[PDB]
C-alpha cells in the first residue's frame, strides 16, 4: 500500500471517502462503522462518499452497517464500481435518495447465493428493508430475490436500485 | 485500520469511547479493563460510552469486565450495534440505567449457546445478577435462559434489558 | 523495498506513475483505482503514466479497472515493459490515442489461458470494447481470441493495440 | 462395510443393483460405467435397478453415465432415496418410462449449484435432454433451471420426472 | 471398488478389456504397457477394446502406449465415453480402421492445453502421427492443433478421427 | 492495542502499575521481573500496583516472581480481577499487609491442576511460603492443597489470602 | 494395479520379465537385484527380459544393478519402450550382445542432468563402463556426456548403445 | 540489515548502486525497473553501477530488465561478484562497452539449467542479443549454450563477455 | 514488551544491565557477546551487572561467552534468578570474586541433562575451568557433574559457587 | 513387491538369505536378530548367506546384529553389493574367514559420518572389535577411521576386511 | 516383515517367545500381557522365552508387566540383546533365578532419565522392587538410581541383575 | 535485538565493525560485501574489525567474501570467538599478516564436512588460497583437510592460520 506517514486509504479518509471492498464480514463491519462515527464526530452537515466493490457477505454485517448509515445525519452518495452482490446491493440502494450512481460496466445481484426461525425472521427484514428503499411490492422483491442472475445499470435503474448511469 | 500516528480506535478512545466487538476471551477482558481504568485515571467524573457488537464469549472474562464496569465512578451508556448474545447482553444490561441503546435491526440473546460444581455456582452467580439489572424473579430468568431464540428490541424493552430504541 | 520516509513505488507516485505488475485481482484493482482516484484529486488536468507487466487476471477487476481510466478527465499514458497478456493487453490498448508505447522485446497476448451466462455477458463485453478500442470487426476479434499465441510489438501495432514502438 | 467373502455392495451387486450416492465426479462415473458393462455382459435381458442419494456433481460424469444408461439393452428402474440434486435428477429422469420412482420425503432439484462457449454447448445439450425426456418445452426448461428451489416428489410428477410416488 | 476375489476391472480385464480412465502418467503408462502386454502373451490373434475417458496426460507416456498398441499384432477397437482430449485422442484415432467408435454426447480436443529443442521435436512426432493416422496435411494439422476448442462427433468423424458414432 | 506512541500497558506502567494477566511462564515471569527493576530503579520509596488475572502457570516463574517481589523495598498492593488459580494465588497472597484486595466475582484457587525428588523439594518450599503469609498450620496447607475447588472472596478473607473485599 | 492371487506384475514375472519403470533408488534396486537373483536361481540358463521406461536416477543403485546383470550367467535382453535416461541408458547399453531392442518413438539420454572425490572415481567408473560397453573412446564418452541432448533410436544405433530398432 | 533511518541498500543506492543478487523473477526484475527509471529522473548524465550475484532466474524478468538497461540514456557499469549464471551472465554482457568487470574467482555460465513455439522464439531472441553484444557468429552461440559447464573471467574475456578481470 | 521509544530492555541496557534469559543458543551469545563489547567500550572501568535465569544450552555458545566476559577489563556482577543449571552455572561461577549473588529460593545445577573425541576435549574443557573458579580438585568435579540434582544456595555456598545468598 | 502368497523376500528367506538393504536402525537390527534366530532353529549346521547394500546406522544396532551373529553356530557368508559404509562395514567384516565377498563396482567405508563417556566406550568396543576381525593394530584403525574417503574392493582386500572380489 | 500365513513374530511365538523391542508403553504393556497370558492358558508348566531390546519406557506400563510374569506360574527366561536401559533392566532383573542371560556386548542402566506424591509412591515402589530382586540394601539402590551411566554385562553381575554371560 | 534509534548491530558498525556469525549462505555474503563496500566508501583508509563465529557455509559466498575482502584497500582485523570451521576459517586465515586474533577456548576447523568437475575445480581453488596465505606446501593442504578433527589456537599458530592468541 503506497504512502503520501498517511497511506492512501487514509489520504482518502482526508477527503470523507469511505471504501467498501471485498467480502463483508464482522472486521469490515466494525472498522466501516467505526470510520463512519468519526466521519460524523467530525462534522454532521458534510455530506460522504461511499465506493462499493463487493462479492457480498454475512446478513448481520450488511444490517448494522445500514443501521449505522440510517443512525447519522450527514448525506451519503453510493457509487457502484465493479461489483455489488448480495449484501453490497443493499448497502448501495440504501443511499440518499438521488445520490445513487454506478459505473457502465458493472453488475448488480440481489439474490443471495443458527435454528431454522431466526433466519426467516432476517429474510423477512431484508424483504422489508428492499421494499422500502426501492419502492416495489413484497411478492416482487421475494419473486426477484430467488432468480440466480445479474444486472446491469439500466436494469437496475428500471428496478429502482440505481438514480442515474 | 486507517490512521488520523493514532488509528481509528484510538482517534475513538479520544473521545472516551470503548468498543467491544467480536467474541469476549481472556485477552479482550484485559484490554477493555486496562482502558476502563485509564479512563478514570483521566477523569472519575465524565461519562463513558460502549459499544457492543458481538456473538458471546467466556463466563469469567464477562464476569471480570461486568465488576469493573460497576467498580469506577463514571456514568457508562451502552449502545447495541448488529449483535448482543450470551455474554454481549450481560454488558448492555450492566449499564447505567436510563442509557441502555439499541438500533432498530439488533436481536439480542440471553440464552448460552473445569468441575461440575464451578459451572453451576457461575451459572447461579448469572442468574443472581440478570435478576438484579433486570428487575424480574428468578425463576423467570431460569425459564428464559433455557429457550434458543433471539429477542427485538421491543421484547428487550419489554423484559428490562434496555430502556430506549 | 528500498526507500527514499518514501518508498519506491510512492517515490514514483510522486511522479504521476502508477504500477501495475503482476497478477490482477480485487486487491490490486482496489489499489489502482484509489491511486488514480487520488491523483486525479490531487489535479484534473495534468498526465498519468501507467507501466504494465502482468500474465492477466480476473475479468471483473480488469473491467472495474479500465472503467475508472475512461472516467477521469487526465489523459493517460501506457507503457509496456515485459509483459501484457489477457487483461493487460485491454488495458495497454485503453490508453489515450497517440500515447501507448512498448518496448521492442516485450509480448502482447489477447488469448484468455458463476453460472454459464453471465460468462457469455461478460465475454461480449470484452468483444465489444476490443473493437472499439481497437477499430477492428467482432469476428475478427472473436477469431484472434481463440488462437493461443502471443505478438511481437509490430504485429500489435498492425492489429491496433499500440502507436509506437 | 460389513461383509456377508462379499461386501454389502457386492452382495447388492449380485442382485443387479448399483448404488449412485454421494458427489458424481470422474471416479464414480468410471466405477458405475464398468459396473453397468459388466451387469450387461452378464446378461443384456434382465432389468438393472439404480438408487439414487445424491447432492450433485460435474456435468461431463453425469453426460457419460446417462449415454451408457441409454446405450445397452437392459430395461433400467430408478429409485429416488433423500436427494436426487443436479446431475442426480437427470439419471432419476433418464429411467425407463413406468420404472421410475421416489419416496415420499425425498426432494428433487434441477437447478445447477474450460473456455467459454464450451459451457454453453453443455448448457443447451443439458435443456434438449431435459426436454426430450421430461416432455416439457425449451422455454420452459431454462425457466425452470434458473430458480434457486427444490420440489416434492408430487411437484416432479406433474413436471415430469417422476412416473408414482 | 466393488468385487466378483477378482475386482470390477480384473472381471473386465478377463473379458480383454483395457481402460484408460484419468490422467495419463507414468505410472498409468506402465499399467496400460503391462496389461497390453500379458493380454497379447495370452493370445495375438483375439481383438482387444479400449474404453478412454480421459482429460489429457503427459506426451511421453502416450507416445509409450500409442508405441505398444503399434506393435502387438492384435486388432485393437477403441470407445470414447466421455471424454478424449489432448493425449487421449491420439490414442483414439491410433486404432484399427473401421474399429474407431464414440457416443453421442462425446468432446474430442487435439489441442494440447526440459530444453527447448526437445519439446519441439517431441511436437513435429506428434504432427507426423496426426497426419498418417487422419489422413490430412501437415499445415492443417498444425492450425488445428493451436485453436482452444472442442469438438462434436460428427466433426471428428469429418476430420478423420472416428468411424462411426 | 490501543495507543496514547505509548501504547495502553505503558501508558499504565506510567502510573506504576504492572499487569499479570494470562498464563504464567518463562518469558512472563522475565518481563515483570524487568518491569519491577525498572520501577524500583525509579523510585525505591514509593508503592507500586499488581493486577492478577491468572489461570495458573509453572512453579519455577511464580518462585522468581515472588523472590523479585519480596527483594524490593517498595510497598506493593495486589489486587485481583476476575481469575487467581494456582501460581496466580501466591502472588495474590504475597502482597503488603493490609493491601491485599479482590472484586466481588473472583474465584480463588491453591490447588495445582524433571526427577521425582526436585517437585517434591519445590512443593515443600510452595507449603512453606504459603504458611508463613497464611498464618496456617502446615498440615492445614497440605490438606487444602489437595482438593479441586475454587474459593470466594470471603472465604479467601477467613483462609488469610486476602484482606479486604 | 489389476489382478490375474497373481498382480499384473507377478505374472509378467512368471514370463521371466523384469520390469525396470520410474526412477532408480536403493529401493529399486534392491528390489530389481533380488527379482534377478531369485529368476537365477529357479534358472541359470534360460534368458531373461527387461523393459525400461525410467528418467534416471542416482549412480550407486545403477552401479549395483549393472554389477548384479554382469554377475549372473543368464542372457539378458534389454527393451527401451518411452525413455532411457542418465542410468536408464547405462542399463540398456549393458544387455547382452545382439539382444538390444528399442521402440521407434524412444528417446535416449546419457548426459547426467558425498566429498569432491568420490563423485570424481564413481563419474571416471561411468566413463570406463560406457567406453567399454559401447567401443568408443574415452574422450568421445567425455565429450558426450556434456552436452545436454537426446538421442534417436538411429542415432543411439550409430553410437553403439542400441542393436536393433 | 543493518540501517545507517536509511538501510544499508538505501545508502547504497544514494551513491547511485543497484544490487541484482539472488534469482531474477517477475517481484525482482519490478523492483529493479523502478530502482533504474528513479535514478534516471534524479539524473540522466550520471553513471550507474550494478553489481551482479545471481544463479539464474526466468527469461522473461531478464528480458524486460536488459531493454530498461538499453533504453535509459545513462552509462551502465557492471560487475560481477560471485556468480554470474544463465540470465545475470546476459545483464553482464549488456553493460556498457569499456565497463564490465569481474573479480578474480568468479564463474560465468551462458547455459541455461506456455507452449512450444514461445519457448523457441524466446530462445532466438536470447541467441541474437548475445551474438549482437559479444561479437561472436549465431552458430558460436548456439553450440555454447549447449554445454553444461562454467568459464574462468579469462575465458569471458577471450568470448567476449567481459572487458576486464 | 512494554515501552519507556526505548524497550524495557534497552532501557535497562541504559544502566548497564545485561540480562540471560531462556536458553542459551548461538543467537543468544552473539546477542549478548555484541551488548558486552558495546559496554565496554562505553567505558572500561565501570562494572557490569548480569542477571541469569536458563535452564542451560549448547557448550560452545556458553564458552564464547565465558571467554568475552574474562577477556574485557570491566568488573562484572552476577546474579541467579529462578535458575542457573547446565550452561548458566557457569556463568554464574565466572563472574567477579566478591560479586556472585542469589535468591533465597533459586536451583543451581552443574550437570550436563561431531565426532566422538570433540565432545570429551570439550568435556575437560569444561572441567578445568570449574575447578579453576570453584577451587576444588578436578575429581570433585567429575564425580559431582554426573549425579542429576539440584542444589541450593546454601550448598552452592559450600562448594564454591557463590559468595553470598 | 512381487509376489511368488510369498513375497520376494519371503521366498529369497526360504533358500536361507538374509537380506540387509538400507539404514540400519532399531526395527531393521529387531527383524534381522528375528530372522536370524528362526533360520538357526531351522538348522544348525547350515550355511546362511548375508547380502549387504547399506549406508551406515546406529552403534547400537550394529553391535546387536554382530553379537547374534557371532551367537549362532551356523557359517555365515557375507556379500558386498553396491554400498557398505560405517556400520555395514563391520557386518561385511565380521563374516566366517574364507566367506566374505564383494562385486568390482563396490565402495567399502569404515569412517563414521547419551552422556560424553558412553560415546567413547562404543568407540572403543568398535576399535577392539575391528582389529580382532582384520588383523591390524589398534593405532592404524584409529589412524584409518578419521580420514573421509571410500575404498575399493583391492584395498579392502589389502586391509583385511574382504576375503575375495 | 518377512512371513513364513505366519510372520516371523508369530512363528517365533509358536516356539514360546516373547520379543519386548523398542519403547514400552500402554500399547505394548497390553500386547505382551495377552501374550503372556495366552501362552499361561496354551500350558503352565512349560518355560517361556523374553528377548529385551529396549530404552526404556513408561513406569506403570512396566510394572503391569512385572506383575503380569510374578502371576503366570511359568519358568521365565530373560535375554539381553542390545540395550536393557530404565524399564527394560527391570524386566530382565525381574527373571528366574539362574535363568537371566546377556550378550558380550551389551549396556545396562538402572537410572531413569500426575501430582507429586503419586510419583514418589511409584519411585518407592520401584527402589523395593530393585532391592527384592538384586538383593541389594535399599540406601544402595537409591544411590545407584542417581548416577547417569551405564553397566557392562560384568559390572551387572557383580551387582545382582544379570546371573551369566 | 536491544536497541540504542540504531541497533547494536548498527552500533557496532559505527565503530567500523562488521559481525560474522551463523551459517555462510548468499543473503549473508550480500549483506556482508554491501557493509564493507558501504565501509570503504566511509573511508578507505581506516582499519576495519571483523568477528567470526561461525560453523561453515556455501564455498560460493565464502569466495565471493574473500574476493572482496581482497579488494578494498583498508587493512582488516579478523578475531575469532567460539568457532572457526570449514569456510570461516578462510576468513580467519585471509586477514592482513599481523592481525589475526583468536580467544583461548577456539576451535578451528578447515576440513570441509552442479557437475561433478565444477566441484572440483573449486576445490583446487581452495587448495591454492589456503597454501598462498598459510605459507604450506599443497599435498600439506591436502592431507589435512581431509582429517575430521579440530585444532586448537596453539594448532593453527604453528599451521600458519593465526598470528596471535
Amino acid at each position: 500500500i503506497p504512502i503520501v506517514a498517511y497511506d492512501i486509504y487514509s489520504r482518502l479518509l482526508r477527503e470523507r471517502i469511505v471504501c467498501v471492498m471485498g467480502p463483508i464480514d464482522d472486521s469490515v463491519a466494525s472498522l466501516v462503522i467505526a470510520q463512519l462515527l468519526f466521519l460524523q464526530s467530525e462534522s454532521n452537515k458534510k455530506p460522504i462518499h461511499m465506493y462499493i466493490n463487493s462479492p457480498g457477505g454475512v446478513v448481520t454485517a450488511g444490517l448494522a452497517i445500514y443501521d449505522t448509515m440510517q443512525y447519522i445525519l450527514n448525506p451519503i452518495c453510493t457509487w457502484c464500481v465493479g461489483q455489488a452482490a448480495s449484501m453490497g446491493s443493499l448497502l448501495l440502494a440504501a443511499g440518499t435518495p438521488g445520490m445513487r450512481h454506478s459505473l457502465p460496466n458493472s453488475r448488480i445481484m440481489i439474490h443471495q447465493p443458527i435454528q431454522a426461525e431466526e433466519i426467516m425472521k432476517l429474510k423477512k427484514q431484508l424483504y422489508n428493508i428492499y421494499a422500502k428503499h426501492t419502492k416495489q411490492s413484497l411478492q416482487v422483491i421475494e419473486s426477484a430475490m430467488e432468480r440466480d442472475r445479474y444486472m446491469s445499470p439500466m436494469e437496475a435503474q428500471e428496478f429502482g436500485i440505481l438514480d442515474k448511469v
